[PDB]
């Protein structure tokens, strides 16, 4: 009857992928079968933001891609990514689940996209080759981070100006050891090995990996309310169940890169430091992240949810 393409950019075995089978027999279920979804995965069908652009005109119905993707064609998005905005998956789930709809507001008139549900895959931990457990221990570090304004302002904040530098060249400078650390999820440190070029693990929680699962705003409105109000929830629970094999990855990632000799020091001991440097930059990104009036009102309801 209705055939659903969901586009996304990670391998098979990836949270990502999972939660999109889910959605897929989650569909096909609540549709008793009069809609069906096919899968592209490992960037078949474009890049990610690419594919958000055929998600705006029809092209493609669906896919699950990285916030920081999506900023571009939907600035709105970007409040996913206030530094410090959650301290843990689950007041993060919270306070996404209560942004959705008036995101949602914003995401279907810069972008033709809406949210089905706000997928995260855990938080950007600090890895070095030495303990960090407060702020000072930053000191003298040269701590690489991905070329965006938010990574960049915020670890200025905390002290230290960091590397923007390119994922490919991280690695290599551990390794020649001409950088001293850098910060992704703990799942990234296994997949990158990089316990073979550091020594230890300090979780901040500044940054997220989030990532809506989105439908295209044109798709979903030519659908009958049968089609509509199905999709609608098989996505809240493929994202819900993707959200717990994250969860379960992560810890079995933590447990291994300890049998790999690495220190995990869980959140740093003046943690109050870290969090207040950080969002006392916020009023500084409300332009890129869609204005200070939806910033604004964003940022309150994370924080009523908090």
């Amino acid at each position: 009857d209705y055939t659903i393409r969901l586009s996304h950019g990670d391998n098979e075995s990836n949270p990502t992928h999972l939660t999109a089978v889910k959605f897929q027999e989650l569909v096909k279920e609540y549709t008793e079968g009069k809609a069906e979804v096919q899968i592209f995965p490992s960037n078949s069908l474009g890049t990610e933001t690419e594919v958000a652009q055929a998600l705006r005109m029809g092209s493609i119905e669906a896919e699950i891609l990285y916030t920081g993707n999506l900023v571009p064609l939907a600035p709105s998005a970007g409040v996913l990514m206030l530094p410090y905005a959650y301290t843990s998956t689950e007041q993060a789930h919270k306070a996404m689940d209560a942004l959705i709809d008036p995101l949602n507001e914003r995401l279907t008139k810069e972008a033709g996209v809406r949210a089905l549900g706000l997928m995260e895959k855990g938080f950007r931990v600090l890895t070095t080759n030495k303990p960090v457990t407060t702020l000072e221990d930053l000191k003298g570090l040269k701590i690489r981070v991905s070329p965006n304004d938010i990574a960049i302002k915020t670890f200025r904040a905390w002290g230290i100006e960091p590397l923007p530098m390119d994922w490919a060249e991280v690695f290599p400078a551990l390794q020649q050891r001409v950088i001293d650390g850098q910060e992704n999820p703990y799942t990234t440190a296994i997949s990158s090995r990089f316990f073979e070029v550091q020594s230890d693990i300090t979780e901040i929680h500044y940054m997220m990996w989030t990532g809506p699962l989105l439908i295209s705003e044109r798709a979903f409105q030519k659908y009958p309310e049968d089609i509509q109000q199905a999709l609608l929830r098989a996505g809240r629970e493929a994202v819900d169940y993707g959200r717990q094999v994250s969860a379960e990855l992560t810890e079995q990632s933590k447990a291994e890169l300890v049998k790999n000799d690495m220190t995990l020091h869980g959140a740093p001991k003046d943690e109050e430091k870290w969090e207040a440097a950080a969002a006392a930059l916020w009023p500084e990104f409300y332009d890129q992240i869609g204005g200070e009036e939806w910033a604004t009102q964003a940022i309150e309801i994370i924080k009523a949810t908090e």
